[PDB]
């Protein structure tokens, strides 16, 4: 079964996930209390256990690094791959180090404004925006988004669209290709699967490789973090 | 100086108080982050330290026992002794195990009501109420309190006063003895030194010997805890 001192913590409403190797002859237990992951460390004697955070000489919160790397990071990377595999429109260099996904709609003032705030990082080649168009805000939203997706170069047309603030003149299609209705439908299901009920819905990876999100127009702090700044 | 991993925690905004003996070859550091006391444990290797709570086989939160016993318990016992040394009126057996201090005023509905709630525990001989009269609620408050303190048996007169709801008939003194004005003045300074701006202000010791307080009319939970129940 479980060592007495750890069983005592378990009764404090904690559920153990696995055991792991702790430094200094200690045994570690990774667990959770509601949504919060926790680390427990059995002392050498075996009669005591500390519920807390382990730090090394450099000040790294090891407990935090392990929790994120085992409890949080996994699920997020799944949604990141699913986002990567979508038909997103590029903005910036295809090899920009920082990748930012954003669900945008043709009639979303905040989308245009975030597009604007993003200019510096994108022009620098540090950040690339990957836009997943959707049509969920206005009656004409789908017809417009599809008319954007259905052009000679959809990524450029989205740019010119955000830039001009929409005044762009282009041939609406007589038929919205099924391929384009699929992209819109896939993007909208993915947005829903992320519980994103606001556009723009932005997604980025933290320095510790965990999926982060942002809804609406980011304030300066959030903008700086999203931009990897 | 301080071991690297503990110095790392210290920089997280923690101030160390002293070092202590931890089990299993570990060294402990008692500290504080704002008002909260914290325990840090240097692992045997010396390269790591865990900021958290130590539990033994029986489930006792050792970290909590030490913090309260070294950070909280001291100051409270000081105010307890100062309260003990005051001229309080007895209610119940002088040898009742649980001691409860309460600052009361002659015109305080909530004082009368708490007096009422207290009946069961006091009659059982489990709890003794020690009342420190004050005169801070009404113009006639001091004159009344003093008239209570100035009687043949002040403790009984306070009882009969709470019981009868005040209708008690007794000889008001022509002169309020200086001794009685001193008690009222000492009680009022002590009440102030406790930041008690509400009457009744009740004070009791927790099972871990730390000073607890309660202002106004206690709800059922608080009443039960105050009564040691």
């Amino acid at each position: 079964e479980l060592p007495a001192p750890v069983k005592a913590i378990e009764k404090q409403g904690i559920t153990i996930i696995k055991t792991f190797d702790a430094p200094g002859g200690m045994k570690g237990y990774l667990g959770k209390y509601q949504d919060m992951g926790v680390t427990i460390y059995l002392t050498p004697d075996g009669k005591h256990a500390i519920s807390g955070y382990m730090y090394n000489e450099k000040g790294e919160n090891l407990s935090n690094t392990l929790i994120e790397k085992e409890i949080y990071a996994p699920a997020g990377r799944e949604m990141w791959q699913r986002m990567e595999q979508s038909h997103w429109l590029l903005d910036g260099k295809k090899d920009a180090p920082v990748i930012v996904y954003v669900f945008a709609d043709p009639f979303c003032p905040y989308c245009k404004q975030f597009w604007q705030q993003a200019r510096p990082w994108v022009d620098s080649g540090k950040v690339q925006l990957r836009t997943l168009l959707v049509g969920v805000i206005k009656p004409e939203s789908p017809a417009t988004a599809a008319a954007i997706l259905a052009s000679k170069d959809p990524a450029k047309t989205w740019q010119q669209y955000e830039a001009s603030g929409g005044k762009l003149k282009l041939n609406v299609p007589a038929n919205v290709s099924t391929e384009q209705m699929k992209v819109l439908s896939d993007n909208e299901k993915l947005m829903d699967d992320l519980g994103a009920n606001v556009t723009p819905a932005i997604y980025y990876m933290s320095k510790e490789n965990t999926l982060q999100q942002a809804m609406g127009l980011p304030d300066q702090k959030t903008l700086n973090i999203i931009m990897g700044n």
